[PDB]
């Protein structure tokens, strides 16, 4: 039978889904280690691989399959339930089976998704530095109407130090930090001026290869909650621009404490989508 991971009602995605908004016909690209497209609780409609030797529709790491199910695990009588279980899901493989990738592969994936009409790009990846082409790619995606979401980073706090990674740190990109099921900041979650919102990231249960389900911790688990939440808002107001979706998630978040640690707080998609 179907488990509803705690993140889904914590962000109030269950309430939006119950009004009948589930992300139908919103295109979401998951830039990651690929997706196990044969998993019975996922429906991958397309994708691309910028990684040598691996197709887009297999996942030898498990990371991208897990991130994909938090966005879009099918609503049925098995496995788990995604935040937006009716989205059109695309696997854009920019990370190899060891979980890492090059800047030009990532840039390629961003461009691919912008060129192919994605509505939402999720990047559950980050690096300490970032590059020129990456900045342009995310800026061009956002100016073309794509909501761009990324994991803030799992560097924790460092006294006064901004520890947010790239691409989260670009202001075209929503930087997403992690809370647990008690809505407290997870310790590994990065902090800093660019931190925008928090979502579930500790103890997140989702699809995993092969055909199973697994619990992972990270701002990578938090990010897809916000990607799926973006898809829910668009399924309810299809004419909103990317700025408007982003400002709704931000400005309706539940305040949890200092924005250095929590951004504007915990997303609430019921309030955002209303
Ligand atoms: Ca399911
Ligand atoms: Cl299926
Ligand atoms: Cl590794
Ligand atoms: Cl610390
Ligand atoms: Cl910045
Ligand atoms: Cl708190
Ligand atoms: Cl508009
Ligand atoms: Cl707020
Ligand atoms: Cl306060
Ligand atoms: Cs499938
Ligand atoms: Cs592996
Ligand atoms: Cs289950
Ligand atoms: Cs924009
Ligand atoms: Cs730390
Ligand atoms: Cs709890
Ligand atoms: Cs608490
Ligand atoms: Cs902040
Ligand atoms: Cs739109
Ligand atoms: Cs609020
Ligand atoms: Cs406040
Ligand atoms: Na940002």
């Amino acid at each position: 039978a179907q488990t509803v991971p705690y993140g889904i009602p914590l962000i109030k995605a269950d309430k939006v889904q119950a009004q009948g908004f589930k992300g139908a016909n919103v295109k979401v690209a998951v830039l990651d280690t690929g997706i196990q497209a044969s998993h019975p609780d996922l429906n991958v409609v397309g994708g691309a691989s910028f990684v040598a030797g691996e197709a887009y529709n297999t996942d030898g790491n498990g990371h991208g399959t897990h991130v994909a199910g938090t966005v879009a695990a099918l609503d049925n009588t098995t496995g788990v339930l995604g935040v937006a279980p009716s989205v059109s899901l695309y696997a854009v493989k920019v990370l190899n089976s060891s979980g890492s990738g090059s800047y030009s592969g990532i840039v390629s994936g961003i461009e691919w998704a912008t060129t192919n009409g994605m509505d939402v790009i999720n990047m559950s990846l980050g690096g300490a530095s970032g590059s020129t082409a990456m900045k342009q790619a995310v800026d061009n995606a956002y100016a073309r109407g794509v909501v761009v979401v990324a994991a803030a980073g799992n560097s924790g706090n460092s006294g006064s130090t901004n520890t947010i990674g790239y691409p989260a740190k670009y202001d075209s990109v929503i930087a997403v930090g992690a809370v647990d099921s008690n809505s407290n900041r997870a310790s590994f979650s990065s902090v800093g001026a660019e931190l925008e919102v928090m979502a579930p990231g500790a103890g997140v249960y989702s699809t995993y290869p092969t055909n199973t389900y697994a619990t992972l911790n990270g701002t990578s688990m938090a990010s897809p909650h916000v990607a799926g939440a973006a898809a829910l808002i668009l399924s309810k107001h299809p004419n909103l621009s990317a700025s408007q979706v982003r400002n709704r998630l931000s400005s309706t978040a539940t305040y949890l404490g200092s924005s250095f640690y929590y951004g504007k707080g915990l997303i609430n998609v019921e309030a955002a989508a209303q």
